[PDB]
């Protein structure tokens, strides 16, 4: 009803604490994720005293009204949070125990430059306004922020959940506020995509080099170009999931340098095919012979390259 | 309004039950399914005791309100449930009778190690918290635990839903808390699958065969081609239904065969004609009666192979 | 407030009535469907009774608070139903008429073993729950049950709207139910299927035939399995709608049935071609003949057995 | 609180008007659109009557409460609809000033006979319940029925929107209703699907047509076969977006005229090959230069004739 | 309660400011995106006034209720905003502070004449609505307007975030509005569009072009008709994201160009193998040599054209 008044000037401190309970749906194209969590808040106010002796009591019991409760509210955040008090109880000093229960979907932003083989942080602030004849700030308790056994990602691992102890402060509309940092680490699970989309674009590249033995002209083109075909069918499958990025991934420069050697191909069986024509069966011979030795170990060195500069 | 006062120190004892009405909407992605039952709850109150006689009724009703209720809450739930109140009915030495109709939408993981061939079991967590004057523990009523007969889910066979009688009795946030399992036991119904699914592979696989009977290159070259394009397109169908996971599929496995197959189908006809051009005609003739033999063998050896080793 | 009490042991019957607005959003693979409706219900009630001429008036208009009004619910819904409250009215003898406006989601089953020509009956529950001190039956109302003649379906016709007099009474939970039955019988449009699926199967089905009239193995060879693919494509569009069910269908026999032939055509081609490679150009010459007869007949002939099996 | 008494037996008398402020979301497979509006109503209450000079006031306020306001309700909606009062006014005579701000989802049939060069008309219908003591009538004001300047649809042009004068009485539930009708007549923007989809088609068209220029079985038989298969391609991208309808369009007749010109060709092509093959080079000729002629002197005059057929 | 009175004739005057803290979800086809952000108001009020010294406090707060607060609504929304009082403040001499934070979906059409690198301008509109008694404008506050470094958009670059001080005064339903506007300026990040789209095209269209160097027909008709699949596949991936428009865009008529090039090439085929078959093989040799340059050079200046068409 009221912000409890200072002694003289100290601020208000509220320690506060975030134990994760469920945590789904997370979205790459739209950056997304929901949770379902506990909120922990605790304070001091002396209008609340009582002598432990004189009620035969140790612990009291309040409604959400009929008492001042600070408001905490979440920055990057869709909607309001959905959330029901479970418990309030004040000690006999005036210590103030607070609890929730509530669920909410967060807004964070993802690096998607080794995106096969990325790991993401999330971020979830806790922010709180300041009124006009009470200075609130606010603090940290590590003794209730944890995470339970049972809480999974659908493709992820949970690494940690830890929280930054020095808050943020700052002044926005004319009045001051307090921010907290709550991280999550969390890294992508990369075993299914090995043999879902690594393997077969490697069956279906070599298939597209087996030309470099055939003498054919119409047998090479139908091989170069269904494996062409084929790789455009796998890089929509690809692109069907990765958002678009303002920068150069992983699997993004791999597909073009895929599509160079594809177009490289092609121009070696034409001229194959031309110096035949022209009665020189020999350098065209010599062309087939060092392409055979030149195509592998080329694709060989920009892997490597590219594995460097992207991980190095 | 007030816990009940124990008598001496004994906790309160709550008994349970759920009754299944309605069950739907099972995402496999999502791993969520939504659920509308039935639920139960029982305790004793001295306080609301009366004399049958003198009131000249039987059994008295209350309204929600003014009267003392446990809060039960639902662990792996996305929100909080949506539930009424039916009805409630005091007996003359203080028995409460309690009854609600809810929804909700329920997470739950999954295991796809036997996708086409799997069985899975889901769980619903029940959950209380004992106040600072009252220790609360649950119980289960066998009587009152069941489900109709009208109970469908699409593409899965019910079998059992039974409970644990026994809770977990732990401490969360310096409080004790009782935790209760309810069990559902489902079976996928895999005849849609077949005729769907595994025939036209089959099919599509001897049509790529039949090229180990044929002498010209181009003729070879395009059936082989096409049926791996075939293949790829059934790949995507399947793989737009069953979600990543961090190990190994039945399903996957059969994939991954099929395509070294084509491989191997693509080296033998490239090796069968390099060796006719090169005027050795019965090496060519040798090595492609063998491969007839071989091609067919080898699969079904590799399939009885996989099949032990994912149901064994 | 309470219930009616009856005059020595007569249950209290309620009369109801649903008519129907609009009905919309019919899911096929979800099962479920919209609907909003009116619904409408009578009792009688003696505390009501008041004498028309002390009065002065000859209806009497009641809120829905401050009066006794029984609970009605749906049995297969997902979630409880939205409603108004239109107007209440209540005779000089105690006869109490109530009437309101809800909109919910039904769930029923589907049977898809003739789909391209099949007929669904659509269920709706209504429930009520007998109370300690009176048993509560339900009745039907024959002349407050109907639809509008601008309620339409999106690919269905609708041909009738009635409901079974006589309600169904069981024990549930230590309590007598009743339960009454709406059935609402709709017949699927077929007309567009015809020209968009139909025939183009066919059209593609004649012109892989075509390689029988051909002695060139590369262009049967490209016309067989080029066929197929169109096949495979048209298989996918028409799986992306139908969803799976533990029987057989008629949609997924003929598509069964097509592949059989593709293969057959396939093995016919091939032992053609063999045949010619031995220097014996009599006998593949008798077996394209042979073909170029028995084909469209064992088509015609499985597509008329097909027919009465599902159809007779 | 209770509706105004007649002085003898005239119908009271409800001015309604609908002022459209954005439109959108206009799907055409659930052929549902949304709305947002102004709702205005006018009537008389002599109760409410009073003197200004005495009061010193020209217009009274009140709010939505301690007044009778006619319920209004709409036919063609899913649900309720979401509306706030913004303003209440009294003339010192008792006519009463309403109006409101809303937003609901309309369910309207639309009809895709000339689907890419349709006009459609939506209809919203007002509807009003006739109490026991009074009868309601409704009526229309012309000078507050209109749209804003910055209405638009996409993919749509806004030509009217009027409303029916006379109102449709008629006897539901044993009570009389007047009902309204409010029109929203819309044109189709078909730029956007000739170059995308017409040209294009008319490109593949001629690319399969040129088979009747070579002599080769092979090629021809690859450029039709995948000239069809690029045409099916195209019809699946078209039929994605256009529903089902129980009678025949325009784009399908196309459509399936396409399809029996490409069996059509491939039956040309096979029989040019089979007399070709008899050492009968003069027919096949002829047929060749009179089928060059003959297709699309066939073509133009068969879509002249479905033109005319359509829009005539 | 009741709006100020003013002292002769003199308007109210409303401060109004907006500070953005998070913008996501911006649909292309929809033409919607969603905000979070606060909202300021500031107006007279001379009844709350009081005095300091007397009172012993400097900033007197107001709960919503109790006091009178002017109706502030978007104009281009799909539903009201969901808002909550974040604080109330009042001055000494009268002046009333508002604060709240709320969320809401805006539509505003966008232009997408140069699509891959287009620039687009979003209004958001303020209106309120004058009252009986008081004429109500509005202001801008250039102190309360602006936005956090941590709001960013997939895909778009955040440039400035300005309002128009000018209102716009007119009469709507008898009574006199004011009204806002908000711009918020963007531009795409075109980064992704080249690697993904525009190069793998140009080495397809090389791929198809490699035929005028060749004299076998099959493999012409091979690669031509391949490589106009892949074009058509890949333009119905970039349909697949690009709504449809009344006008004609960069990206549309890219690919009719490609499409007509195609053709051409066809065209071109097609007479080189007629002339050859007319034992002249000296004119097929001119137009192949001619075509050589002709089709890069045409397709480099038609690209220019259009450029300098679209952004000049
Ligand atoms: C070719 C195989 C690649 C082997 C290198 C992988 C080693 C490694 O670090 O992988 C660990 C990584 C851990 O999984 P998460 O992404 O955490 O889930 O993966 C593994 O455990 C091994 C991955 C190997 C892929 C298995 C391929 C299966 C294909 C069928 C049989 C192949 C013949
Ligand atoms: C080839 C046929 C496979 C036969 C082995 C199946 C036996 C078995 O255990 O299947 C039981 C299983 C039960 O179905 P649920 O998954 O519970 O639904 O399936 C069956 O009833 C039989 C399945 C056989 C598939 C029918 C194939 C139809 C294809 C068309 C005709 C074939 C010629
Ligand atoms: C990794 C690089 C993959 C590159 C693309 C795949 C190339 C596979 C080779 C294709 C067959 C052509 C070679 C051939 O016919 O060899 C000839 C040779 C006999 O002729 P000579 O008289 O020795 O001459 O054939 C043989 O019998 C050799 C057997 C080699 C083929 C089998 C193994 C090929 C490699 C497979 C795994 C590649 C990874
Ligand atoms: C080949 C045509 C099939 C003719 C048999 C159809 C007769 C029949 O009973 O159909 C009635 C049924 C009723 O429609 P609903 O499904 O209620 O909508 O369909 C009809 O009215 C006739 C259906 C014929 C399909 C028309 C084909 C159009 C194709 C283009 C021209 C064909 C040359
Ligand atoms: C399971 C394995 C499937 C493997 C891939 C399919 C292979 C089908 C064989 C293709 C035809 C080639 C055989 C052939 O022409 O046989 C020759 C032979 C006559 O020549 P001879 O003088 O005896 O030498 O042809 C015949 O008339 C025999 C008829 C056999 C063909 C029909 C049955 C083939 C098998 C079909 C079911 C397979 C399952
Ligand atoms: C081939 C061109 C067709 C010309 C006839 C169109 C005339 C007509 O009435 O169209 C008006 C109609 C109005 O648009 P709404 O549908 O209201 O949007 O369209 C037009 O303005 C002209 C339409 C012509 C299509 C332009 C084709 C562009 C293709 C690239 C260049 C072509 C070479
Ligand atoms: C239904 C069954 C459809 C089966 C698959 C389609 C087969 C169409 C036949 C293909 C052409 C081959 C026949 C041919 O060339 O006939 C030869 C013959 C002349 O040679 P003779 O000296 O008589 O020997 O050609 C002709 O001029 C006859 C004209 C027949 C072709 C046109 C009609 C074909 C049937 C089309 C509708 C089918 C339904
Ligand atoms: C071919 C490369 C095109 C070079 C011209 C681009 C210059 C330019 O103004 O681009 C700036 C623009 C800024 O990005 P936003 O759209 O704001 O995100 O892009 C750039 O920074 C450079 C774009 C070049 C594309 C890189 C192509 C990568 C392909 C793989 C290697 C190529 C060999
Ligand atoms: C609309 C109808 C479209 C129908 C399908 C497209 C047909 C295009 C023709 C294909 C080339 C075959 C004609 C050819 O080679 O002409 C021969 C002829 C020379 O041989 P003569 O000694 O005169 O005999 O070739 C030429 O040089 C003539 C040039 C004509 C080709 C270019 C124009 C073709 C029409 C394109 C637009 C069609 C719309
Ligand atoms: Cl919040
Ligand atoms: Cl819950
Ligand atoms: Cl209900
Ligand atoms: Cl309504
Ligand atoms: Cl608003």
């Amino acid at each position: 009803v009221s912000p409890p008044p200072p002694i003289a000037d100290e601020p208000l401190t509220v320690n506060t604490g975030i134990y994760l309970i469920e945590c789904y749906s997370l979205d790459d194209k739209a950056e997304t994720f929901k949770v379902n969590a506990f909120l922990s808040l605790s304070w001091k106010d002396r209008r609340l005293a009582f002598d432990p002796v004189r009620s035969g009591v140790r612990v009291k019991t309040y409604e959400p009204e009929a008492i001042w409760i600070p408001e905490i509210r979440f920055v990057n955040v869709e909607n309001a949070r959905d959330a029901d008090v479970v418990d309030i109880s004040v000690s006999p000093d005036g210590t103030v125990q607070y609890l929730e229960r509530f669920s909410a979907r967060v807004l964070s932003p993802l690096d998607f430059r080794r995106y096969p083989f990325d790991s993401q942080t999330l971020h979830i602030y806790l922010i709180v306004r300041s009124v006009d004849t009470r200075n609130i700030v606010l603090a940290v308790d590590l003794e209730k922020v944890g995470k339970n056994d049972d809480v999974f990602l659908t493709g992820w691992d949970i690494e940690s959940f830890t929280a930054v102890v020095k808050p943020a402060n700052f002044a926005l509309e004319d009045r001051l506020e307090s921010k907290l940092d709550y991280q999550l680490r969390i890294s992508r699970q990369y075993f299914s995509y090995i043999p879902n989309i690594i393997l077969p674009m490697l069956f279906i590249l070599f298939i597209s080099w087996t030309a470099f033995w055939s003498t054919s002209y119409e047998a090479n083109v139908t091989l170069v170009v269904s494996t062409l075909i084929a790789h455009i069918a796998f890089n929509i499958l690809v692109e069907t999931n990765l958002p678009k990025t303002p920068y150069m991934t992983y699997t993004g420069a791999i597909i073009f340098m895929i599509y160079l050697f594809y177009f490289v191909a092609v121009i070696e069986v034409t001229v194959q095919h031309y110096l035949k024509v022209e009665s020189q069966p020999a350098r065209a011979a010599s062309i087939t012979r060092a392409s055979r030795i030149a195509f592998p170990v080329v694709f060989l060195l920009a892997n490597i390259i590219l594995a460097f500069l992207f991980f190095g």
